[PDB]
C-alpha cells in the first residue's frame, strides 16, 4: 500500500486518546506526581538514516541496522541535523497540491533503537509504546515485525506493543514520511520541517486498568459550593470486586474523597456502562483557579478492589473554575475576561520545532512578566508540558486542533468535503480526549485558516456536545460563522472597516453591533509584530477597556522564527525564509515575534507590556487614582512608587502601600511638593513594584507605570551678551563663518552645511542635508516584491513618486551680517521628473555664543504620497561611547508606538541605539526629544531622533543584520517629523492617518551647539 | 504682555526686526511669542510666528494676532473656505475658493454675540488696499472681540471705528455636542504646546 496518500487511512492498530497517563501503583507518588516506574522515556541517542523516498529503503533496515546509519538524539527535526532543508513557506503548500498525491520524492526518516525491557513489564499487563510528535506520517516495526501506522503532527500515537517484545534487548524500526495526505491539512505558517519530534516513551498499564478519565467542576451561583464530578472507564477484567476512589487534595491534605464500584446510571433501553463510574466531590469555599491566581487542587484517582488492593492509579492537577458567554461576554468564575493574549508557536532557533521544558518555562515567565495572561495555541496541539506550565503558572489557553489548509483554493475546499471529515474529526476529537482536564484550557479551537466547510459545523457541534464547559472558536470563514462561539478576527481593525467581499474585516466596534449579533469578540491574531512595528497599539487596548464585548486578543505573535545559520568562520547569524535554499519560500515572513528567536525582546514588546497592564491610573491635583484591573485578587503584592522631576532632575519621590480590591480603586494623596521657580518641565512618574519574588517574577519587579506633566515653567531668561561677533568669509564656493575655536562651512553650490570644525577638528564626514525617506520597514513593504511589486505598498508609493532619488536642486542661497550673528539663508527644490515634490526652506544662525540656530520651513507636495520624515541627516566624524538624551525613551519608540516610552534624562551606550531586528531598516528612533548630547555636540529643540554606525542607504540595500557593517563616523538622523510604524497587518498600508506627514507644511528648530 | 527682546537687522535686501513676548499672569508664563518681521524691497512684510504654551494652563481659543485698521472698506475678499463662516470642527460643507463679500456677511448676529464669523483654510484675504498671505483663519467686523463679549444682545452693539481684523495661525474649535459642559474634540484643542504661523502682508 500507500497509506500516506490515502486521507481515508490516518492510523493502523493505534490506541484510544486519553488524558496523560503514568500508571502509577502507589498513590503517593500520583499524588505528588513523582515520577512513575510505570512510565518510561525513551528518548537519548538513536540511529538515524535518510532516504529521498520510502521505496528507496531496504528491507533488512527491519532486521537489522544500517551501517551507515547515524547516531542521533531523538527527539528532533531531520532538517536541524542538516540531512535536508527546512522550508519556509507561508501559504502555499511546500508541495504540489494534488490531494491526496504526495510527491513521489517524499524524504523518508529511518529511525531505529535497540532498547531494553524488563522482564517483568512483560510477565504481565501491557507495554504500550508512545509518540507524542512524528512529522508527517509514520510506519512502526517491533523487532522485525510491522506494528502499525500514525498521522497527525501534534498529538500522541500509542501501540500496544505486548506482544512484539521479548526479555530485555528489543529493536524499533520507525520509517517517517516527511510528506503525507496528512500534510494538506498541515499549512500553517511556519517551517516545514519532519522527525521524530516530540517524546518517545515506554508504558506499563495493569490488564485490568484506567482508561480514561474526565474530571468536572460545577458551581453554585456565588462559587462558595462546587461539585466536582469525575466519570471514570476501565478497560479489561470487569468485576464485582472493582471500585474507584477518587480523592482531592490541596497539598497535603485531604479535602474530598469519594468511592464508588463500577456501573454508571441507565442511559438507554440497553442499559448504562458497567465499565463506567461517575465520582461526585462536594468542596465547600474552593480556591478557584485563575491566571491571575492559580490554585490548584491535586485528584487521585485511584482503581482498586473493595477489600483494599491498589490496581493502578492516575491523576492531575484540578483548577476549579467555569468558563461561560452569558449575554454575550465571556465570564471566568463569573466575571468578564480581558485576554492579554498572545500567539506562539513552538520554536527553537537550534532545534527547530522540538520543546523543552527549560525554553517553555522561559516563554512563560516572559509572558507573565509582560503583562501577558493568554496563549493561544496557532496552530495545533502543543507538547503535553505546555498545559501542565500553564496550569501552574497560570495563562488561559485556547487549545487548537492541527488544521489548517490555507493553501487551498477556495480556502474551505478540504474542509467542506464530506471526504476529509473523518481526517478532520480526528484531529478535532484526539486533542480534546487527551487535554480536556487541563484547568489552564479555557477555549477549544476547530482548528485555523480552512475556511468554513459543513465539516467545522459538525464537529463544532461534536465539541460542544461531548465537553460543554469550554466554548468553541473558529476564525475561517469570516470570524463570525456558526461554527464559533466567539467574533474571533484576525487582523481587524479597530476603527477602520476592510469590506473584503464575503469575509469583510469590519472594525471590531462596529461588529460587535452588526443587525442581531452578540457574541463576544476576541481578535484571534491582532497587531502583526513584524519588524519594526506594533504602532497602533494603544488605540487596540483603548477599545478593548472602553467596550465590554471586546474582551481582548492574541499579538501575532510571540517569538520570530529564525533559525541559526553558521559562517564561514563557524558563527552564529539569524536565518529566514529561504536561507537554506528552500524555494520558493516567504523570506522573511516568518520572523513576526515579540521577542528574538533567543529570547531576547524586541522594542515592542515594552509598548505590549504598558498597555496590558493591570491598574489604571488617573491623575486629580495631586492625588492619584489607581484601579485595579484584576479580576480576582488584591493588589497584595503591590506598592506604589512615584516620583517628581524637573526636566529629569529628581525633586522628590516616595512609595505608598497599594491595597486595592480588584476592581476596586483607591485614591493617594501626595505630599506637597516642589515649586522650583527654575525653567523647565516638571513630570509625575508612578510605578507599580511588587516588593516580593513571586513563581513567575523577581522581588522588586515592576509591573505598571505611568506619567503625567505637572507644572511648566517656561523660560523667559535671556541668555548672557556675547563679547564675540562671528566672522564671515566668502568665495565664490562657500561662505565660511569662524568664531573663536569654531569653524562653520557653507558650500554655495550645493546649498548645505559642508563642514564644521571644533578646534581644528572636522565634525562632519557627509554634510548636512534634509531627509524625507527611510530605510523601509517590514510594514512599508508589505507583500511587495522585485519580481512582484505591490503598487499599493508605502515603499511602491515612494519608489514611484521617485521620493528615494530626488535632487535638491538650489533655489537659494545667502549670507547676511548682523549685530551680534551672521545669517545664512537658504532654500532648495527637490524633484523628480519634472515634479517638484519638496521645498526646503531654511536659515542658519550663527551668534556671538557659538550656537547655531537652525530653523526650517518645509513644503510639501499635496498630489505626493506622504512622506517618511522630514528631517536632517548627516555623518559625524565622531564615534563616541555614549548617547545622552533628554526625552521619551529608554528603548526605541515611534510616534504611533511611544506610550511606553517615558520621558527622562536617558543615558546609552551607543549600540544601544540601534536595533538589531533581523531583516534590517530604519530603527532605533527616540521621539520628543528635547535635548541630544553625543560627543563634544549638544543639540536641542522638540524633535525624534536616529543615531548609528549604519547609513538609511546601508540599512535600505542589506537584507540581514549580519552583513551590516559600521561605517567610518556615526550618522544622525534628527527629524522634526516622523510616520507612523503601523502594524495592523504587514501586507497592506496600517499606518492610520493622524500618524501620515499630510500636513503640507512642516516647520521645525533646532540648535547647535557644543559641549 | 512682557518684553523680552526687540531687535532691528539690515539685511542685504530688506530689513529684519525680531521680538519676545511672553504673556504672564499672577507670576506665570502663560505664553511666549517670538515673531520675526521681514520687510523686502518689494514692499511686502513677512511675519513669522513662533509661539510656546506653557502645559498646565488651559488651552486657548486661539492663537494669532489682531489689530484695528484705521479703514473700512465695502468688500471682503479671500481665497480660502466659505462663504460662509466656518470653524475647526465646522467647515465640512465650506468649499475652498476665491470668494467676495460686502463687510457685513463677514459678521453673524448671533442673538447673544461672541466670537462669530471665522473662515478658515484661507491662503489669501483682500480688504482695502491690503492683503495677506499664508495659511490661515480670519474674522473681520466692525466689533471687537472685546465689545462682543461685554455684550449681551446683539442690538447693543455698535460699529467701532475702523474695523476690526482677527487672523489666526491656530483657532479652537467650537463644539456644541451639548452647551452645558465642555464638548470641544481633543482634537480641535489646541493643545500642541508650540505653534507656528506665517503670513505675509502687503499692499494690493
Ligand atoms: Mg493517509
Ligand atoms: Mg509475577
Ligand atoms: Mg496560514
Ligand atoms: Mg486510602
Ligand atoms: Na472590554
Ligand atoms: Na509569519
Ligand atoms: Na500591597
Ligand atoms: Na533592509
Ligand atoms: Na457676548
Amino acid at each position: 500500500r500507500r497509506d500516506w496518500e490515502n486521507p481515508g487511512v490516518t492510523q493502523l492498530n493505534r490506541l484510544a486518546a486519553h488524558p496523560p497517563f503514568a500508571s502509577w501503583r502507589n498513590s503517593e507518588e500520583a499524588r505528588t506526581d513523582r515520577p512513575s516506574q510505570q512510565l518510561r522515556s525513551l528518548n537519548g541517542e538513536w540511529r538515524f538514516a535518510w532516504f529521498p523516498a520510502p521505496e528507496a529503503v531496504p528491507e533488512s533496515w527491519l532486521e537489522c541496522d544500517l551501517p551507515e546509519a547515524d547516531t542521533v538524539v531523538v527527539p528532533s527535526n531531520w532538517q536541524m541535523h542538516g540531512y535536508d532543508a527546512p522550508i519556509y513557506t507561508n501559504v502555499t503548500y511546500p508541495i504540489t497540491v494534488n490531494p491526496p498525491f504526495v510527491p513521489t520524492e517524499n524524504p523518508t526518516g529511518c529511525y531505529s533503537l535497540t532498547f531494553n525491557v524488563d522482564e517483568s513489564w512483560l510477565q504481565e499487563g501491557q507495554t504500550r509504546i508512545i509518540f507524542d510528535g512524528v512529522n508527517s506520517a509514520f510506519h512502526l516495526w517491533c523487532n522485525g515485525r510491522w506494528v502499525g501506522y500514525g498521522q497527525d503532527s501534534r498529538l500522541p500515537s500509542e501501540f500496544d506493543l505486548s506482544a512484539f517484545l521479548r526479555a530485555g534487548e528489543n529493536r524499533l524500526a520507525v520509517m517517517v514520511l516527511r510528506w503525507s495526505d496528512g500534510s494538506y491539512l498541515e499549512d500553517q505558517d511556519m517551517w516545514r520541517m519532519s522527525g521524530i519530534f516530540r517524546d518517545v516513551s515506554l508504558l506499563h498499564k495493569p490488564t485490568t486498568q484506567i482508561s480514561d478519565f474526565h474530571v468536572a467542576t460545577r458551581f453554585n451561583d456565588d462559587f462558595s459550593r462546587a461539585v466536582l464530578e469525575a466519570e471514570v472507564q476501565m478497560c479489561g477484567e470487569l468485576r464485582d470486586y472493582l471500585r474507584v476512589t477518587v480523592s482531592l487534595w490541596q497539598g497535603e491534605t485531604q479535602v474530598a474523597s469519594g468511592t464508588a464500584p463500577f456501573g454508571g446510571e441507565i442511559i438507554d433501553e440497553r442499559g448504562g456502562y458497567a465499565d463506567r463510574v461517575t465520582l461526585r466531590l462536594n468542596v465547600e469555599n474552593p480556591k478557584l483557579w485563575s491566571a491571575e491566581i492559580p490554585n490548584l487542587y491535586r485528584a487521585v484517582v485511584e482503581l482498586h478492589t473493595a477489600d483494599g488492593t491498589l490496581i493502578e492509579a492516575e491523576a492531575c492537577d484540578v483548577g476549579f473554575r467555569e468558563v461561560r458567554i452569558e449575554n454575550g461576554l465571556l465570564l471566568l468564575n463569573g466575571k468578564p475576561l480581558l485576554i492579554r493574549g498572545v500567539n506562539r508557536h513552538e520554536h527553537h532557533p537550534l532545534h527547530g520545532q522540538v520543546m523543552d521544558e527549560q525554553t517553555m518555562v522561559q516563554d512563560i515567565l516572559l509572558m507573565k512578566q509582560n503583562n501577558f495572561n493568554a496563549v493561544r495555541c496557532s496552530h495545533y496541539p502543543n507538547h503535553p508540558l505546555w498545559y501542565t506550565l500553564c496550569d501552574r503558572y497560570g495563562l488561559y489557553v485556547v487549545d487548537e486542533a492541527n488544521i489548517e489548509t490555507e493553501g487551498m483554493v477556495p480556502m474551505n475546499r478540504l474542509t467542506d468535503d464530506p471526504r476529509w471529515l473523518p481526517a478532520m474529526s480526528e484531529r478535532v476529537t484526539r486533542m480534546v480526549q487527551r487535554d480536556r482536564n487541563h484547568p489552564s484550557v479555557i477555549i477549544w479551537s476547530l482548528g485555523n485558516e480552512s475556511g468554513h466547510g459543513a465539516n467545522h459545523d459538525a464537529l463544532y457541534r461534536w465539541i460542544k456536545s461531548v465537553d460543554p464547559s469550554r466554548p468553541v472558536q473558529y476564525e475561517g470563514g469570516g470570524a463570525d460563522t456558526t461554527a464559533t462561539d466567539i467574533i474571533c478576527p484576525m487582523y481587524a481593525r479597530v476603527d477602520e472597516d476592510q469590506p473584503f467581499p464575503a469575509v469583510p474585516k469590519w472594525s471590531i466596534k462596529k461588529w460587535l453591533s452588526l443587525p442581531g449579533e452578540t457574541r463576544p469578540l476576541i481578535l484571534c491574531e491582532y497587531a502583526h509584530a513584524m519588524g519594526n512595528s506594533l504602532g497602533g497599539f494603544a488605540k487596540y487596548w483603548q477599545a478593548f477597556r472602553q467596550y465590554p464585548r471586546l474582551q481582548g486578543g492574541f499579538v501575532w505573535d510571540w517569538v520570530d522564527q529564525s533559525l541559526i545559520k553558521y559562517d564561514e568562520n563557524g558563527n552564529p547569524w539569524s536565518a529566514y525564509g529561504g536561507d537554506f535554499g528552500d524555494t520558493p519560500n516567504d523570506r522573511q515572513f516568518c520572523m513576526n515575534g515579540l521577542v528574538f528567536a533567543d529570547r531576547t525582546p524586541h522594542p515592542a514588546l515594552t509598548e505590549a507590556k504598558h498597555q496590558q497592564q493591570f491598574f489604571q491610573f488617573r491623575l486629580s491635583g495631586q492625588t492619584i487614582e489607581v484601579t485595579s484591573e484584576y479580576l480576582f485578587r488584591h493588589s497584595d503584592n503591590e506598592l506604589l512608587h512615584w516620583m517628581v522631576a524637573l526636566d529629569g532632575k529628581p525633586l522628590a519621590s516616595g512609595e505608598v502601600p497599594l491595597d486595592v480590591a480588584p476592581q476596586g480603586k483607591q485614591l493617594i494623596e501626595l505630599p506637597e511638593l516642589p515649586q522650583p521657580e527654575s525653567a523647565g518641565q516638571l513630570w509625575l512618574t508612578v510605578r507599580v513594584v511588587q516588593p516580593n519574588a513571586t513563581a513567575w517574577s523577581e522581588a522588586g519587579h515592576i509591573s505598571a507605570w505611568q506619567q503625567w506633566r505637572l507644572a511648566e515653567n517656561l523660560s523667559v531668561t535671556l541668555p548672557a551678551a556675547s563679547h564675540a561677533i562671528p566672522h564671515l568669509t566668502t568665495s565664490e564656493m562657500d561662505f565660511c563663518i569662524e568664531l573663536g575655536n569654531k569653524r562653520w562651512q557653507f558650500n554655495r553650490q550645493s546649498g548645505f552645511l559642508s563642514q564644521m570644525w571644533i578646534g581644528d577638528k572636522k565634525q562632519l564626514l557627509t554634510p548636512l542635508r534634509d531627509q524625507f525617506t527611510r530605510a523601509p520597514l517590514d510594514n512599508d513593504i508589505g507583500v511587495s516584491e522585485a519580481t512582484r511589486i505591490d503598487p499599493n505598498a508605502w515603499v511602491e508609493r515612494w519608489k514611484a513618486a521617485g521620493h528615494y532619488q530626488a535632487e535638491a536642486a538650489l533655489l537659494q542661497c545667502t549670507a547676511d551680517t548682523l549685530a551680534d550673528a551672521v545669517l545664512i539663508t537658504t532654500a532648495h527644490a527637490w524633484q523628480h521628473q519634472g515634479k517638484t515634490l519638496f521645498i526646503s526652506r531654511k536659515t542658519y544662525r550663527i551668534d556671538g555664543s557659538g550656537q547655531m540656530a537652525i530653523t526650517v520651513d518645509v513644503e510639501v507636495a499635496s498630489d505626493t504620497p506622504h512622506p517618511a520624515r522630514i528631517g536632517l541627516n548627516c555623518q559625524l566624524a565622531q564615534v563616541a561611547e555614549r548617547v545622552n538624551w533628554l526625552g521619551l525613551g529608554p528603548q526605541e519608540n515611534y510616534p504611533d508606538r511611544l506610550t511606553a516610552a517615558c520621558f527622562d534624562r536617558w543615558d546609552l551606550p551607543l549600540s544601544d541605539m540601534y536595533t538589531p531586528y533581523v531583516f534590517p531598516s530604519e530603527n532605533g528612533l527616540r521621539c520628543g526629544t528635547r535635548e541630544l548630547n553625543y560627543g563634544p555636540h549638544q543639540w536641542r529643540g522638540d524633535f525624534q531622533f536616529n543615531i548609528s554606525r549604519y547609513s538609511q542607504q546601508q540599512l535600505m540595500e542589506t537584507s540581514h543584520r549580519h552583513l551590516l557593517h559600521a561605517e567610518e563616523g556615526t550618522w544622525l538622523n534628527i527629524d522634526g517629523f516622523h510616520m507612523g510604524i503601523g502594524g495592523d497587518d504587514s501586507w497592506s498600508p496600517s499606518v492610520s492617518a493622524e500618524f501620515q506627514l499630510s500636513a503640507g507644511r512642516y516647520h521645525y528648530q533646532l540648535v547647535w551647539c557644543q559641549k
